[PDB]
DNA sequence: GAGACGGGCAACC
DNA sequence: ATAACGGTTGCCCGTCTC
């Protein structure tokens, strides 16, 4: 039985063992099945191939899964397609993982009091969930979590404590400075837990130096509910009398091996230092505990950490020397390590005292169960009058029954579950943005709420389709279900006052937002312009008070691309030539480790005034930047999703684009029609653009249109040809999410199994259909919510579906969908698409200026200026690279597509112009666009803005004058000069005056 | 060596 | 061409310049 590190060349025959971390099965022309696995015994890894000789072995092959251990016998061959040695297996047997066993007797087990998770930035490697499982299996009565300076593993630890029935001790390894050394904090109770949250907050904010730290006095202030430990070799006492020590409730000592970095003479000195501490805890009646300082599960997991640390260069200084063995140690093996102090002391400090400390810890719940909802005087009642007054002024007094009932039902739910405040705050945020000159785009599931329509938090009106007279208030509603959206109606006059009817209503059920029980916590989503987002953000400090809102924080972890990067460099720097399969496994062992912190892209977390942020999470600065305008949550929004309401104040280009489209045409985009035949025609043809498909390398007219302009969506449009608002809404829905169209709805339509309109194209339809079919609404809602998060179906859901005659293809279709819009989102985004489309057709140059000004960031200006044929040449170059195209080539391709179409429509791009070019805005001149300075590679907004500033306060008098005052590098100056831009100026002036 | 700038990446809606 | 979810903010780090 050969270890995988010993497999180095072709070889007739070997037997080998290992963990299967990947397995795929495929079918050969011959009939035969091939099994392709990767295995690692943790000394190395290898790719294994097996070719079935019969259908029995073929199906067994299908049963080999990740997580299995396997003994394989076979030959070692160079495989030239994989460019690596590989095992061709004749024989395969599943085996036991037979991992480290804990042999002490039940009741007499160890507790680990000092342990690091992947949240110990770039320092630890095994998820807290796996450590917690291991402790449970080894029968440890508890296990502690004590990451460095942070408590970010708490939420996962909790979950795993619950799933596994393990008692977790919530802690912190902290940096204490005297008023810089490590201590261990263990929370005994909720007072202790809250003090932990305060300590991490203070250490990250008031007391952050170059690293989070806690003055000893501030620790004492916040010591209640915490047992304090001395600990490490970076401990206070280990680095040396009794005074220091009497400060601690427990005294830490690590296995002798752990201190092997040696500051010391030999192993006999360390053994004795440990023995001083043993004398010293006994003399002072302080429990001495054998803790492990865990940084990974098993001895061999060491390698992953070694790789992470190595990625930090001489900036780390732990690369100065070999890393200590700090794996999770069994209780019997912890005794072995401490055998020298004899059988009684071994046993005392490894199990009795370790166990005793655990007994001093209660049952702490680090994350709460319920939602805490804000109160602001007048809010419930103001939302009521706002919505009734506004509905009356549109639908009349008294209200039609339909409207009356939607209001009464909606308002008692919003109010009762405590959402009236955020509706109102959302109203003021939108109103201020408008007053400040920035329109706001609608988003997400609040469009499902007519009260939200009435409070001007969404432009989506969810009532059934209908006409309403803007003058006399008369209405007609259609509940036939025959009409998809009011926007689909034919123009019609009020048969009472004569006037032109308004059309509206997308038939969206309120429950998509709050559900039936009101036991779901949605947010409110708003698309503000990216320019304005920060100001919307700051307005929430004014509304709620500076200390009752916090920007949601994020944790930056190592994902695949970074892991593979780290592993290769480590391989390279060490002159290792590794097999693909071994690079993969080292890669996989690095993922999940925290590397940074950051900012949610827009969520503001609201704290009720009768609670405090520390009831929920610590706070800090994103990336630890002490000049940040905003503090962040220490936990990410996902951990506290159900505890506090969130305002998703997002940034987006759509609102900015149509704002500039309006500031340029004078056209009020609210007046744009949603059934203009030429505008709607671009969703299925190039006709309305006045160019050929061959001219613009595209069969539909949606180039540049948000969402619909993509290569995938264009193709869907080619084959679905929508003409109607609700048809566009249907395809918005099926174009967003994996396994929604491809392999699913597409096959269903091409099969004849259902029609385009019957395919599942928003989450709402699932619910609405299941109710129709006879399921209990709240269950239909549950099922909708499960599938739109790509969680598929439970046996109970399927059985409820079947028993009400839901067909097998619909159920199977639910199981595919990985993600899915709510209708109100699709309708919001489509409405914006159509507004912009209107300009694409009727005011083309305005459309292009706004496109290149607001959205584009990657240009080939020389190509663009030469024009049509040159642009096409570049696009073909990028097309040729296929999916081997870099993210950046794709961004360029996207913009060149719209430039080529611009050119074919008869327009063009002029060179940079010293006196007519602007800073960041593409400006209109006749039938052209004069590109702005920031379009130049290397020339950013700043220089762009300076160049414009300087010329406004005095023309340029030489190329030198332009360089000095325009703040231009030599390279940028050459860029202009070589394209003829500076030809009218002398190189320098022979005169200068003040 | 301080600081724009852009690429590459991760988190999130 | 293939297959294909689209679009946004934010953080780190190597490069190029002065
Ligand atoms: N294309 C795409 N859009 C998304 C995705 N996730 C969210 N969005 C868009 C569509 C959603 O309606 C909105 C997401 O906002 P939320 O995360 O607040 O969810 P939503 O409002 O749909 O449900 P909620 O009631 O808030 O739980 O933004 C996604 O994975 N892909
Ligand atoms: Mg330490
Ligand atoms: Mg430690
Ligand atoms: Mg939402
Ligand atoms: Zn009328």
């Amino acid at each position: 039985v050969r270890r995988l590190e010993t497999i180095v060349e072709e070889e007739r025959r070997v037997v080998v063992q290992g963990y299967v971390f990947d397995a795929e099965v495929s079918e050969l022309k011959s009939g035969r099945t091939l099994l392709t696995m990767k295995i690692t015994d943790y000394t190395n890894s290898i790719l294994v191939k097996m070719f079935s000789r019969d259908k029995e072995d073929a199906e067994l092959m299908s049963g080999v899964k990740k997580g299995m251990w396997v003994k394989v016998r076979g030959s070692v061959q160079n495989d030239t397609f994989v460019r690596d040695l590989v095992i061709i297996a004749n024989d395969l047997n599943e085996i036991a993982a037979n991992e480290r066993q804990d042999t002490a007797p039940e009741g007499e087990k160890r507790v680990e009091l000092h342990l690091h998770t992947p949240m110990s930035q770039m320092d630890a490697v095994t998820s807290v969930t796996k450590l917690i499982e291991q402790a449970k299996k080894w029968g440890h009565p508890a296990i502690a979590v004590t990451d460095h300076a942070v408590v970010q593993s708490f939420p996962e630890a909790y979950s795993a404590a619950k799933k596994h029935g393990m008692k977790v001790i919530y802690g912190l390894e902290a940096n204490i400075v005297d008023d810089p050394f490590h201590v261990t904090l263990l929370a005994q109770n909720e007072t202790g837990l809250k003090n932990l949250f305060k300590l991490v907050s203070l250490s990250h904010i008031q007391y952050f130096h170059r690293v989070p730290r806690i003055p000893r006095s501030v620790l004492v202030k916040h010591r209640d509910g915490l047992l304090v430990g001395s600990g490490c070799d970076k401990g206070e006492l280990f680095d040396n009398v009794e005074d220091i020590a009497r400060f601690y409730d427990f005294l830490e000592v690590h296995p002798p091996d752990v201190y092997k970095p040696l500051y010391v003479k030999d192993e006999e000195m360390i053994k004795n230092i440990i023995r001083s501490i043993v004398a010293l805890g006994e003399k002072l009646d302080i429990p001495v505990v054998a803790t492990g300082n865990v940084h990974y599960l098993n001895p061999e997991d060491k390698i992953y950490r070694k790789i992470l640390i190595h990625s930090q260069g001489g900036a780390n200084p732990l690369n100065r020397h070999e890393l200590p063995d700090v794996y999770f140690r069994t209780t019997n093996e912890m005794l072995d390590c401490f055998s020298f102090l004899g059988p009684e002391k071994a046993k005392e400090i490894v199990v009795d005292n370790t166990q005793k400390i655990a007994s001093l810890i209660g049952d702490v719940k680090p994350i709460k169960d319920e939602l805490y909802t804000p109160r602001i005087e007048g809010a419930d009642e103001e939302i009521r009058e706002m919505s009734y007054r506004r509905a009356k002024e549109i639908y009349g007094d008294p209200l039609p029954k339909l409207v009356e009932e939607r209001l009464e039902k909606e308002l008692k739910s919003i109010i009762g579950h405590g959402f009236a405040v955020i509706y109102l705050i959302s109203h003021k945020l939108v109103k201020k943005s408008l007053d400040d000159g920035y329109l706001v785009g609608s988003r997400g599931s609040v469009g499902s709420s007519f009260v939200a329509t009435m409070t001007e938090i969404t432009e989506v009106n969810p009532l059934p389709p209908h006409y309403v007279c803007p003058n006399c208030k008369h209405s007609e509603f259609f509940n036939d279900g025959s009409v998809g959206s009011g926007f689909d109606l034919p123009d019609k006059n009020c048969p009472r006052c004569g006037t032109k009817y308004k059309k509206d209503g997308h038939d969206i059920p309120f429950e998509t937002f709050l559900g039936f029980k009101g036991d779901k916590v949605p947010d409110i989503d708003l698309n503000f312009s990216g320019e304005y987002q920060p100001r919307a953000h700051n307005y929430t400090k004014v509304l709620f008070g500076e200390d009752n809102v916090y920007r949601a924080g994020t944790i930056g972890t190592v994902a695949d691309k970074t892991a593979y990067g780290f592993v290769k460099a480590y391989a390279s720097d060490h002159n290792l030539e590794l097999r693909g399969a071994e690079i993969d496994r080292l890669a996989a062992g690095c993922t999940g480790v925290k590397r940074t912190t950051g900012q949610h892209p827009g969520g503001i977390i609201v704290v009720p005034d009768y609670m405090e942020i520390y009831d929920f999470t610590p706070i800090q600065y994103p990336a630890d930047d002490t000049s940040s305008e905003w503090r962040t949550t220490h936990f990410d929004f996902h951990s506290i999703h159900d505890n506090l309401l969130k305002l998703d104040i997002l940034g987006h280009d759509d609102p900015t684009v149509i704002r500039m489209l309006q500031d340029l045409s004078g056209i009020d985009p609210k007046t744009i029609p949603t059934d203009d035949p030429d505008v709607m025609g671009i969703f299925s043809s190039t006709e309305p653009l006045g160019v050929t498909p061959e001219q613009i390398m595209c069969n539909v007219g949606t180039i540049g249109i948000p969402e619909f302009g993509t290569r995938f969506v264009r193709q869907m449009l080619e084959e679905t040809r929508p003409k109607t608002f609700s048809e566009l809404v249907q395809i918005s829905g099926l174009s967003h999410g994996t396994d929604v169209w491809l392999g699913n709805a597409q096959e269903l339509i091409q099969n004849g199994t259902c029609t385009l309109s019957e395919v599942i194209g928003c989450r709402d339809d699932i619910m609405v259909y299941l109710i129709y079919r006879g399921l209990e609404p709240s269950l239909a809602f549950k099922i909708m919510e499960s599938v739109r998060k790509g969680k598929g179906l439970t046996p109970e859901f399927e059985a409820e579906m079947r028993k009400h005659d839901v067909p097998e293809w619909y159920i199977d279709s639910c199981k595919k969908i990985k993600y899915m819009f709510p209708k109100a989102h699709a309708a919001a985004y489509v409405l914006m698409a159509v507004r912009i489309a209107y300009f694409k057709v009727h005011h083309p140059l305005l459309y292009y200026a706004s496109y290149f000004t607001v959205r584009a960031e990657d240009f080939d200006l020389d190509a663009m200026i030469k024009g049509s044929a040159a642009i096409r040449k570049r696009i073909e170059e990028i097309n040729a690279k296929g999916i081997q195209a870099t993210a950046k080539e794709k961004s360029l391709l996207t913009v060149l597509e719209v430039a080529l179409e611009m050119c074919e429509r008869g327009f063009s791009f002029k060179n940079i112009d010293l006196y007519r070019s602007q800073a960041t805005e593409f400006v209109i001149d006749g039938n052209s666009l004069i590109p702005p300075f920031n379009a130049i590679p290397g020339l950013g907004t700043n220089v762009a803005q300076a160049i414009v500033r300087a010329r406004e306060e005095g023309e340029f008098l030489s190329k030198e004058d332009l360089q000095q005052r325009g703040k231009l590098s030599k390279t940028l100056l050459e860029y202009l000069e070589s394209r003829g831009c500076l030809d009218s100026l002398p190189d320098h002036n022979q005169l200068s005056l003040f």
